[PDB]
């Protein structure tokens, strides 16, 4: 397996101050096999949910040949509204990833996107 996994995540997901939310991403791979421990939802700079979105939670569950990545949490009532770019990163059993931190950063400079990138919109 040299072929990377593919995340399907909505390009925008909208959450609301004071409310709980739940959205999903799904993941396929040519090998149908994954490293779930290395499948995460994170911001650019580190494998963390990110400043201003520390309450962004996720879980990863395999069902058949797909991963189901639940993206969920409770938005604090006093969170800053606006847009937050975040990433679903998946890893196949062979260690291929859909996007690396370096690919994410280069896309950010160039005003573009990588597979698994999404916009978290807080209202
Ligand atoms: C601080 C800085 O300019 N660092 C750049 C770095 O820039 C970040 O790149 C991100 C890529 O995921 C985003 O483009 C960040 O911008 C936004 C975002 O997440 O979309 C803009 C939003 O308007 C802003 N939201 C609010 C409510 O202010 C968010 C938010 O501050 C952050 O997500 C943190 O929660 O930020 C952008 O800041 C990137 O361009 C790299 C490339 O190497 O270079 C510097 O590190
Ligand atoms: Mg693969």
């Amino acid at each position: 397996d040299t072929e990377r996994p593919v995340v399907n995540v909505p390009s925008e997901i909208t959450v609301y101050r004071g409310e709980s939310f739940e959205y999903f991403a799904t993941v396929t791979d040519n090998s149908n096999a994954f490293d779930l421990a290395k499948t995460v939802v994170r911001w650019l700079y580190s494998n963390q949910p990110g400043r201003g979105t520390e309450w962004l939670q996720y879980s990863v569950t395999q069902v058949g040949n797909q991963l189901k990545v639940r993206i969920f949490g409770n938005v604090p009532i006093d969170t800053t509204i606006g847009d937050y770019t975040r990433y679903v990163v998946a890893t196949d059993a062979a260690g291929n990833v859909n996007a690396t931190q370096t690919e994410m950063g280069n896309a950010a400079v160039d005003k573009t996107s990588v597979n698994g990138q999404f916009k978290l919109i807080i209202r």
